[PDB]
């Protein structure tokens, strides 16, 4: 019972199919005797509601075990590729997500495409338990999907100037109502262009490009990478924040991720 709603916490487990893609074994084991779907559900909710409303993405990001090899993991050679010490950007990413650099609550991945934005942030947001994304595409409510989340990732369309001030809001850190209300949470934008640009009718300002970036941190991806690298993996994300966490060196609150040690 309530020793699973332990477990499933600890696991980030919102539902039964990842119960079993995950961890197919302790399933069985638990559901042996019997599969009570009552029991099952009871738990499921419990521990997604225990997750979405009060667990953050430092308890998913970072990982479990220990890291003895960073140099493999994708993020860290992607970080490395662009000029960046792995060390201070992991730092960027971990503050990021334990919320600790103040109205710097965005992480963005800018740079041409294929240089492993999208990756890196789509694996960052498939580690967490609950994660949502900005929607554009829907003018009344672009921020809809972004309540109870533990990370929120701004992956393509442009800010609205009737959102502008609800975006600085998400962006940076500050609870805000979008009838819900949207309680801190780390944002990660990945884009090829200049999303500080904004929207208002058939005018794009960049007006409130300073208020944007002085919520963020930026990193330029622009070395293209090879078709082979390969997908960041839900590890990869554990144990490249396990390592931050491991090796966390004081980090500058600006806007540019500075590029050495
Ligand atoms: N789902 C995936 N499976 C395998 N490799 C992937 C996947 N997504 C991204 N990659 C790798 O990451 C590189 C960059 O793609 P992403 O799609 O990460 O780039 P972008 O910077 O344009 O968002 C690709 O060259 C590819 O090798």
């Amino acid at each position: 019972g309530m020793e699973l709603v332990g477990w499933l916490v600890d696991k980030g487990i919102t539902s039964e199919k990842q119960w079993i893609q995950e961890d197919q074994a302790s399933y069985i084991s638990f559901n042996a005797a019997s599969n009570s779907r009552s029991q099952i559900k009871a738990a499921l909710d419990n521990a997604g509601k225990i997750m979405s409303l009060t667990k953050t993405a430092p308890d998913y990001l970072v990982g479990q075990q220990p890291v003895e090899d960073i140099s493999s993991n994708r993020i860290y050679k992607i970080l490395e590729l662009n000029g960046y010490d792995p060390q201070y950007a992991a730092s960027v990413f971990l503050g990021w997500a334990t919320k600790k650099f103040g109205k710097r609550n965005t992480i963005w991945l800018f740079g041409p495409a294929t240089t492993g934005k999208t990756n890196i942030a789509e694996a960052i947001a498939h580690t967490v338990p609950f994660y949502g994304c900005v929607n554009w595409t829907n003018e009344n409510f672009p921020f809809n999907d972004c309540v109870d989340k533990m990370v929120i990732w701004w992956e393509e369309g442009k800010m609205t100037a009737k959102v502008v001030e609800s975006a600085k809001a998400i962006l940076g850190g500050s609870k805000v109502r979008v009838s819900a209300q949207i309680d801190p949470t780390p944002v990660i934008v990945t884009s090829n262009t200049n999303m500080c640009a904004v929207i208002d009718g058939n005018s794009t300002t960049f007006e409130h490009q300073q208020p944007l970036q002085d919520r963020m941190f930026k990193f330029e991806l622009t070395r293209r990478l090879d078709h082979d690298f390969g997908k960041v993996t839900k590890q990869e994300v554990k144990d490249f924040f396990r390592w931050a966490k491991d090796h966390v060196v004081e980090v500058e609150h600006e806007f540019y991720v500075k590029k050495g040690g």
